[PDB]
Protein backbone atom coordinates (compact mmCIF):
# COMPACT_ATOMS: atom_id res chain seq x y z
CA UNK A 1 0.00 0.00 0.00
CA UNK A 2 1.29 3.81 -0.77
CA UNK A 3 3.17 5.55 -3.63
CA UNK A 4 6.75 5.96 -3.08
CA UNK A 5 7.41 4.26 -6.20
CA UNK A 6 7.73 7.54 -8.26
CA UNK A 7 7.89 11.34 -6.84
CA UNK A 8 7.74 12.22 -10.34
CA UNK A 9 5.12 15.71 -10.85
CA UNK A 10 4.41 14.20 -7.61
CA UNK A 11 3.32 17.42 -5.49
CA UNK A 12 1.57 20.15 -7.30
CA UNK A 13 2.73 23.41 -5.09
CA UNK A 14 4.06 23.46 -1.62
CA UNK A 15 4.57 19.92 -2.55
CA UNK A 16 7.15 19.38 0.72
CA UNK A 17 7.79 15.76 -0.54
CA UNK A 18 8.02 14.01 3.01
CA UNK A 19 7.70 10.23 3.59
CA UNK A 20 4.93 9.68 5.54
CA UNK A 21 5.15 5.82 5.69
CA UNK A 22 3.70 6.76 9.56
CA UNK A 23 0.59 6.58 8.62
CA UNK A 24 0.75 5.70 4.72
CA UNK A 25 3.96 5.67 2.56
CA UNK A 26 5.38 8.50 0.69
CA UNK A 27 3.42 12.12 0.24
CA UNK A 28 4.19 16.12 -0.05
CA UNK A 29 3.12 19.11 2.66
CA UNK A 30 1.63 20.98 0.58
CA UNK A 31 0.83 24.67 1.98
CA UNK A 32 -1.31 25.74 4.49
CA UNK A 33 -3.54 26.86 1.66
CA UNK A 34 -3.03 23.72 -0.50
CA UNK A 35 -4.29 20.33 0.63
CA UNK A 36 -5.52 17.10 -0.58
CA UNK A 37 -2.16 15.10 0.00
CA UNK A 38 -0.93 16.97 -3.13
CA UNK A 39 -1.46 20.94 -2.71
CA UNK A 40 -4.01 19.75 -6.28
CA UNK A 41 -6.78 21.16 -4.31
CA UNK A 42 -4.87 24.91 -4.15
CA UNK A 43 -7.06 26.28 -1.58
CA UNK A 44 -5.65 29.33 -2.45
CA UNK A 45 -4.79 30.09 0.93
Amino acid sequence: PGAPSSYDGYCLNGGVAMHIESLDSYTCNCVIGYSGDRCQTRDLR
